[PDB]
């Protein structure tokens, strides 16, 4: 039942208990592990709401106390009643937080208490998430001093009539297939910038268009809106010993601001939930720009530095690979826009896995996930065993709604 | 049943059946992923399924599944186990179930060499002196003067867990490590336990950085006896880079043969407690792990130094730039000395069109993606971002406890 965690570089060894509170299947058996894989009624809801608000009066301390019992009874009555039921404000940002808390593949659960939860749930209109959203990205961006915050849209119903933020991300460049063969932008996007044009947006055909966002509220068709050009904070990317590597001309924008995750709390369902934090810089100079499937750079930059390609034992790649990342934490850190090294930010972790260790009896992680792309065992998370586990409130990744949706 | 993998990069998509084969347990649970745990006798009564299990998939590999001379063997080993609670296994057996293990060896990167493996049958071995002779063999010629050769030696299998072969050694070579009065260590500070016990049982200690360890080997169950390896069989790379002519007065040097000295090998229900194997080593072993962990040779901030990287932010990445020269290094000198090494590069390469072909004429490829992905420069190498299964299959090689810690002392 009890379980234990060593991490092998210092021999300290954790003792988890939280995962007894586990709910939800891991996709792993006794006899395979899927570790690797990227996706693995009223009757219903009562059980998930007690469940939940017995964790925010324990959190509160007021477990078993008259307002627990009473709220639990006008929860009740609400889901008898209407089917389904409203969570209090401070319900609300617990559940938000805790969602956060509980995200095993986030390497920076450290701020997780620090967030601004902004409740977007008196919103009924497209124009109006579009609102929303603008607000969220001028308060998260705060001139480059970015600021967590997450923006929460009206809950699931009956399931026809959902929030969506259709983007990916609220701020990501088009990618649009070349008459001779190659990609222009990044090659993640072109379905979806695809689906823009289709819609009406006039692409303007760079390598670093920033696309516009397509909102669907109260399950109605989606509809375009660009984010303001003065709210996207972008980097120019330079190098501080490399004067030619400004002359590639790369840029990348400031805000990582996740819009296509399900929030669930209480057994309700948050389908548009965008939420924002700061960059790690390897997730710009490690997987954005030199994963082949994206902007893939290596080649470039390593003929720029003049290394010898001829041989993989060489390791050119992997030359070419830190001075890009070198350049991404630069450039970030001369315009004065929040930027987080991957040796900083999994120092953070490991003392917020101890923290949790030590306050609430485990921190499910996902080893798989929080390892950076580069550079791993000189970073501590690597040495650390983690346990992977499924908490509520939980945040889930959710298909592509232009799969499920009928116009 | 169809379970499938996809590659991320490429959008390939493999469907495993070769998973249904699988019955031991991986750890996980429908409730916990344990992917990331580093370690997460036997009656007739069990044995002869086990048996039955392993002799059916020998004779289905050699095209002779439900033949009289499979039915024979059967039989034969089913009398065998009734009579003596046990049973041997033929040349071919051994051979087969050694290929098979490593095969099967889910966190190994260099399996697209699993058929080319010299196995050495060292079961007619009753003691030390004749286990250290079986080792020296195997390292003179796995070594083959720096053209590395896969091979295996096994020596006699567990009969009441009495009466074990033990090398006590992790690897069959590895450098002392010492601990100082200061705190201080010299040498590697993985081996300062192992090192204690040798010098306990007589070992007489150079007391230098890279002081070979002399093996210490059990025979049938008795106390360990110590022997020192020849030196002029242990083959040693100077590393030096081919840029930074400093790199040299850094005095590193590591050894060219990785023989593994402390898994159990099982086939067919029996116990191969003592079965050292040895194949070539991956840069990143070396220039990484060994050279880099803060708890191992922790050379980071020497070699960063001495590049006048700026080293009060991390930020700089200077531990990042310093670790890639060390890598350049230790494969650069190993290809000078013409003694076998793979860059990470090819060798996750190669590990993919294994794995595919795999997937193809067997139905699967088990793969733990914690330890397949390299130490450093992860998704760079094509491993990354492939999705893997992760199950156990046997014949197998399994880590056991270090024996100094369950031996019944004779004295
Ligand atoms: C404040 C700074 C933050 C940092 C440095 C950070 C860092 C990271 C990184 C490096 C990843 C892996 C991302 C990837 O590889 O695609 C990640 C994943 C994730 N993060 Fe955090 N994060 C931060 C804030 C947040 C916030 C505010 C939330 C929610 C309120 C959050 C929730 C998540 C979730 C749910 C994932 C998994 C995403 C997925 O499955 O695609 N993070 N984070
Ligand atoms: C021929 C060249 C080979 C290469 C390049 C190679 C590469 C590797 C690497 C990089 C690892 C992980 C090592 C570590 O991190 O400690 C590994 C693990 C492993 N290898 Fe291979 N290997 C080779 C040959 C072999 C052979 C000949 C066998 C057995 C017959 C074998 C069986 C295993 C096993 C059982 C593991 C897991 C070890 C453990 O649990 O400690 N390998 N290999
Ligand atoms: C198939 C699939 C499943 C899943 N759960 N997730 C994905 C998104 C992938 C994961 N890896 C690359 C891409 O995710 C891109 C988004 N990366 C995270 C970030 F940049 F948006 C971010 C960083 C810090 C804070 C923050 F709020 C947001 C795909
Ligand atoms: C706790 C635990 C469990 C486990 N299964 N295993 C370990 C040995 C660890 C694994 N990671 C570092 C060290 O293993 C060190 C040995 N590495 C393998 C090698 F170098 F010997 C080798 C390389 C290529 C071919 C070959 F035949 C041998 C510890
Ligand atoms: C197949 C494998 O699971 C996949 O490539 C994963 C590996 N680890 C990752 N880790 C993070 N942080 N982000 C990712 O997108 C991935 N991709
Ligand atoms: C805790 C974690 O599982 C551990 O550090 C693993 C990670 N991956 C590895 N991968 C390899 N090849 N060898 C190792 O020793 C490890 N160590
Ligand atoms: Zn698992």
């Amino acid at each position: 039942r009890f379980l234990k965690v060593k991490n092998w570089e210092t021999d300290v060894v954790l003792t988890d208990t939280l995962h007894l509170k586990s709910t939800l299947e891991t996709g792993c058996t006794e006899h395979i592990c899927m570790g690797s894989i990227m996706l693995p009624t009223k009757d219903q809801l009562f059980p998930l709401a007690k469940e939940f608000l017995d964790q925010y009066y324990s959190s509160i301390k007021r477990f078993g106390s008259k307002a627990h019992m009473d709220r639990l009874e006008e929860v009740n009555k609400e889901i008898e009643s209407t089917s389904t039921y409203q969570l209090k404000d401070t319900e609300l940002i617990y559940g938000a937080k805790h969602a956060w808390r509980n995200a095993s593949r986030c390497v920076g659960r450290i701020q997780w208490s620090k967030l601004q939860v902004f409740d977007a749930r008196d919103c009924t209109t497209a124009h109006g998430m579009f609102n929303y959203i603008c607000n969220h990205v001028k308060y998260a961006t705060n001139k480059g001093n970015l600021r967590s915050a997450i923006t929460i849209f009206p809950q699931r119903t009956d399931g026809k009539h959902d929030f969506r933020v259709w983007n990916s991300q609220l701020i990501r460049y088009a990618g649009y297939k070349q008459p001779d063969g190659s990609t222009l932008g990044d090659p993640a996007n072109v379905q979806f910038t695809e689906i823009c044009i289709q819609q009406g947006w006039k692409a303007p055909r760079g390598r670093f268009d920033v696309l516009p966002l397509l909102l669907q509220a109260n399950g109605n068709d989606p509809e375009l809106f660009q984010i303001p050009p003065e709210l996207v904070l972008e980097v120019p990317i330079r190098h501080p010993k490399f004067d030619w590597f400004k002359d590639l001309g790369l840029k990348w924008y400031g805000l990582p601001a996740v819009s296509n995750m399900l929030l669930e709390i209480g057994g309700l369902e948050f389908s548009a939930c965008p939420f924002s934090g700061w960059y790690m810089g390897t997730e710009i100079g490690v997987r954005d720009y030199c994963d082949n499937s994206r902007y893939n750079i290596l080649e470039e930059v390593a003929k720029k530095m003049d290394l010898d390609m001829r041989k993989t034992s060489s390791l050119w790649k992997d030359q070419a690979l830190v001075e890009i990342n070198i350049a991404v934490l630069y450039s970030f850190q001369s315009d004065k826009v929040t930027i987080v090294d991957h040796h900083s930010a999994t120092e953070s972790f490991i003392k917020h896995m101890e923290n949790e260790y030590r306050c609430r009896g485990g921190c499910p992680a996902d080893w798989v996930w929080i390892v950076p792309p580069m550079s791993g065992s000189i970073t501590p998370v690597f040495h650390q065993e983690m346990l992977n586990y499924r908490l509520t409130p939980s945040f889930e990744y959710q298909p592509d709604p232009w799969n499920t949706h009928v116009w």
